[PDB]
């Protein structure tokens, strides 16, 4: 007996099935606490049965509009004769023959939404552990002195509103545990006996086979310094002023000969000031980097956080293969189960520091470490941003290391089907944030973060997969902490994320959803895919070949057809357009003389697939980018769709061009950690599982990675055809110098944007009265925008003056391969002067640039942006 689960369970006197009106008059609902019932004619095997009689009114709005999906079921009534509390830990089906199971989340919420004290409280006197389970028959505790040793004691659990407690001695802190769930599982159909961790855990043995009753706020886990680590943050005066630099952990030091040996790859390395990889972020702070977004760094699968497991292959040996031989990518991929390397998307438990990370994965070392990562990246000048993955669970189902929610609360945390299979569209088991407790996981988690680690901002994984409602009262409780109260200040933490809208929740399905558009409004930022796909050319889905603003398209066509000229002409006058929304902020109604000469809103210009370009209220809801951890790199998609006779010269100009339309852009510009550098992963489109192979960062500038070999079979052998002769051809491959070069343009880039309160203005208002395209219409010069931005000038004037060194501002992005002479009479007989970092430029040719007066003609060489100032 192995029914599906097509009825849902609402309310406490509700039940939902999609039946006809003759099938409802007969519908009954069985029990069985043993998971006895079997088929005979009926249901068999029940300790109960009762009639459900049809409810004609159907299903009320509250119901509706927390199930839209479900919203034309007929609806009906449990009779108060019912114990729902008893029945919700039995087997239960529905049946009418027709025969199928109850899916419980809104009767759960409805009947046990809990706001006490979770996990694991500790007083002067006592400890107490709490968990939510009120589908449970049973629930003790497990205790064991140590990581490795035999259970001590077991200890039983009471229930009450579906919370089960235990209050013990102050001598059980620091013990290990684990909870033993008796719980019926309906991917079995049996009641099983779970051992699962804490999903209020706050720290683990190794792969989490163990909880640590560990005491959070225990002060031996506190760096020196730790309470006055408010006081030393780095100031941000508004969200406007962000910049962000996404790195993954191991990346960042796994090749670094500077960091001690038994340091490398993990949260130890940030403590390391004078090292290679430090002193880079130091000098990228320096020039105005405000934030680092750190790659997964909570308890997730797919490493195994005991190091004497951990394979390498051998790096001298793979060194000796040709540039584009499959070689080095079989020799990872044979291990790449067993390595230090994922990037981390496969989340276990949200609250813990990742155990691979740490010096020593059993104890104290994943939170001091993390912690002393947190305050020696804040004593470089930058703030810490958590990759945060609510979307999804690696495992669902009451068996194994990696399935802890599923197991206590099974079809709860987790998102399912109309036939009540789990939704798998962001990766694998997708979770329900829609449902009360999931909800208030992420938002509790959300406050471990911020307060315990004093973590600075959060970017949400796939965040369409998260109801909007969650999103938004988790920006309140995490904006609203203070440092009187809770030792970090609150209205400096910053939210963004991936507003992608796909499968179940599109359509807002499942309830509004964390979508672009949906998160018009809220201040919490997104990424800007069409401002990526328009510099770039295509997407990372379409044909690789396809090119874009920076990439050639019509200019310096690569002999992919893409087109006549006339089309290939106006396919670039389109993204350009899409770009300059882009630059303004990506706002819904600011007003653009589009390529054809009719005047469009943002909202007006739309995808190749119907949606707004523009869809943001405001500057701070827009994460700008060209390039990211998935995907390509910016260095590898510019070899890629340039045409192939380019010099590596050429494309680092072109790496320069792109990295410069982030930094100089409105909203909030994001860069890819080694955009600077021309990093290479030897063109993997996703290198998640890749090793450190495909994956280095090298901070000794002497490599970029290019020419590694071809990259892992499985997300790229249908484009090894392309890849191969150029990661063969010598031309391809840049030098030190060239990395070098990269590395001090990429400095005066964000030097220019930190210059001036112009490109960082902080509304839509702001952008819309300030920020001119002077390059646009039918007969515009193609590959050149021009952008302009007014401040306060002569007396009397109708704004505020923002800019006490310049009253204007003008920035020309030329992608021809030639100079240009854009004349702009509107700028004429006026100051401008090329900015002054680019006067002292190593660049040469940027020192070339020049302004007219008479004519307003700004002359800018081939490949280059050029920033030019109006001195007050
Ligand atoms: O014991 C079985 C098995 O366990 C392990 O592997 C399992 C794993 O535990 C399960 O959770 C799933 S994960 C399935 C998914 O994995 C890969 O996706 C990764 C992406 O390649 C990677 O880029 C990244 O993606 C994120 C991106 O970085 C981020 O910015 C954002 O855009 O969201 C993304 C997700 O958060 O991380 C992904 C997850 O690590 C793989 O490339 C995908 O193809 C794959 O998903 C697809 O296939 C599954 C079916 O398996 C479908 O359910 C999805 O809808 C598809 O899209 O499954 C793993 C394999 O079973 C162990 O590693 C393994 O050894 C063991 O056998
Ligand atoms: O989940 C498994 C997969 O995970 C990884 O995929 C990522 C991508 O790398 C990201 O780029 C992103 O994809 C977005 C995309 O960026 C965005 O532009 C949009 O793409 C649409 C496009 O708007 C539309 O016009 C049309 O062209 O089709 C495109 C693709 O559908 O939306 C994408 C998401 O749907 O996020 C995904 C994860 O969801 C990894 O790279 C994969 O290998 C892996 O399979
Ligand atoms: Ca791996
Ligand atoms: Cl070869």
């Amino acid at each position: 007996f192995m029914p599906d689960a097509r009825a849902y369970w609402v309310t406490s006197d509700l039940i939902a099935w999609n039946v006809g009106e003759l099938e409802a008059q007969s519908v009954c609902l069985y029990a069985s606490r043993a998971a006895a019932m079997s088929l005979s004619g009926g249901i068999q095997g029940y300790d109960s049965k009762v009639e459900l009689q049809p409810e004609s009114a159907g299903l009320p709005e509250t119901v509706t509009q927390k199930f839209p999906f479900i919203s034309s079921y007929r609806a009906f009534r449990v009779p108060s004769s019912v114990d729902v509390a008893s029945l919700v830990k039995c087997q239960l089906v529905v049946a009418s023959v027709d025969v199928t199971g109850l899916q419980l989340p809104g009767v759960l919420d409805d009947m046990f939404a809990y706001t006490g004290p979770l996990g694991a409280v500790f007083s002067e006197d006592s400890v107490s552990l709490h968990l939510w389970a009120p589908t449970a028959q049973g629930v003790s505790v497990c205790f064991f002195d140590g990581p490795a040793g035999p259970a001590l004691e077991t200890v039983q659990l009471k229930e009450s509103n579906g919370v089960w407690s235990v209050t013990g001695p102050r001598e059980w802190e620091n013990r290990y545990y684990l909870y033993e769930v008796d719980v019926y599982h309906p991917t079995k159909a049996q009641v099983l006996k779970c051992l699962a961790g804490d999903p209020y855990a706050r720290s683990l043995s190794a792969n989490g086979a163990r909880t640590w009753l560990v005491d959070i706020n225990n002060e031996t886990l506190k760096p020196a310094s730790w309470d006055e680590l408010a006081d030393e943050k780095p100031k941000l005066d508004s969200f406007s002023d962000i910049t962000i630099y996404e790195l993954h952990i191991r990346d960042f030091s796994a090749h670094d000969g500077t960091v001690d040996s038994d340091s490398r790859g993990g949260f130890r390395a940030f403590a390391y000031q004078a090292s290679a990889g430090m002193e880079h972020l130091r000098k990228l702070s320096d020039a105005g980097l405000t934030h680092v977004h750190l790659l997964p760094s909570f308890h997730f699968a797919g490493v195994d956080d005991i190091k004497s497991n951990w394979k390498f292959v051998d790096e001298c040996e793979l060194a000796t293969f040709p540039p584009g031989s499959d070689m080095q990518q079989a020799a990872v991929v044979a291990i790449q189960e067993e390595d230090p390397y994922n990037w981390g998307y496969n989340p276990v438990l949200w609250g813990v520091p990742k155990g691979s990370y740490a010096s020593d994965p059993d104890g104290p070392s994943r939170i001091i470490e993390y912690r002393q990562m947190v305050q020696a990246l804040n004593r470089i000048g930058l703030r810490v941003v958590m990759d945060v993955v609510y979307n999804h669970l690696d495992s669902s189902g009451p068996c194994g290391i990696s399935s802890v929610l599923d197991k206590i609360v099974p079809g709860y945390y987790v998102r399912r089907d109309t036939n009540g299979q789990i939704e798998n569209s962001a990766a694998m088991n997708n979770t329900a944030s829609e449902h009360f407790m999931v909800d208030r996981l992420i938002v509790d988690d959300l406050l471990n973060w911020a307060v315990n680690y004093k973590v600075d901002g959060f970017r949400f994984d796939l965040m369409g997969h998260i109801m909007k409602r969650t999103m938004m009262r988790a920006k309140s409780a995490l904006q609203s902490l203070t440092t009187d109260a809770h030792g970090v200040d609150g209205s400096k933490i910053y939210l963004y994320g991936e507003g992608w809208d796909f499968a179940e929740v599109a359509r807002n399905q499942r309830g509004i959803n964390g979508s672009q558009l949906n998160m018009s409004g809220t201040g919490i930022g997104s990424f800007n895919d069409r401002i990526r796909d328009a510099i770039n050319g295509g997407n990372p889905f379409g044909n690789p070949l396809q090119q874009g603003f920076n990439t050639g398209l019509f200019l310096e066509p690569n002999g992919f057809y893409q087109g006549n000229e006339a089309d290939t002409r106006r396919s670039l006058a389109t993204y350009a357009d899409q770009i300059q929304i882009g630059l303004a902020g990506n706002l819904r109604d600011y007003v653009l003389i589009s390529h054809t000469g009719e005047a469009k809103k943002g909202s007006e210009i739309h995808t190749f697939d119907g949606l707004p370009v523009g869809y943001t209220a405001s500057p701070i809801e827009t994460i700008n980018y060209v390039s990211a951890h998935d995907n390509e790199t910016l260095f590898d998609v510019i070899s890629v769709k340039t045409p192939m006779i380019l010099s590596v010269d050429e494309r680092c100009r072109i790496n320069h061009l792109a990295s410069s339309m982030m930094a100089l852009s409105q909203g909030i510009p994001f860069f890819h950690a080694g955009d600077e550098i021309l990093r290479s992963k030897s063109i993997d489109r996703d290198s998640y599982n890749s090793g450190d192979w495909f994956n280095k960062l090298d901070f000794t500038y002497e490599t970029n990675n290019w020419g590694v070999g071809l990259p892992p079979s499985e997300k790229n052998e249908d484009n090894w055809p392309l890849m191969k002769p150029r990661l063969e051809n010598p031309s391809f491959k840049p030098a030190k110098g060239h990395i070098l070069a990269a590395l001090d343009s990429f400095v005066d880039i964000l030097k220019i944007r930190y210059s001036s309160p112009l490109f960082r203005l902080s509304t839509a208002n702001d952008i819309k009265q300030r920020v001119r395209f002077h390059n646009t219409g039918p007969s515009l010069v193609p590959g050149v925008i021009v952008m302009g931005i007014e401040d306060a000038r002569g007396e009397s004037p109708e704004m505020a003056q923002l800019d006490t060194n310049f009253s204007y501002v003008v920035t020309v992005f030329n992608v021809c391969p030639h100079e240009v002479s854009m004349d702009i009479p509107a700028l004429a007989s006026m100051g401008f002067e090329l900015h002054p970092v680019q006067v002292n430029s190593s660049d040469t040719l940027v020192r070339k640039s020049a302004y007219e007066a008479a004519t307003g003609r700004f002359t800018v060489p081939g490949r280059t942006v050029s920033v030019f100032v109006e001195p007050r």
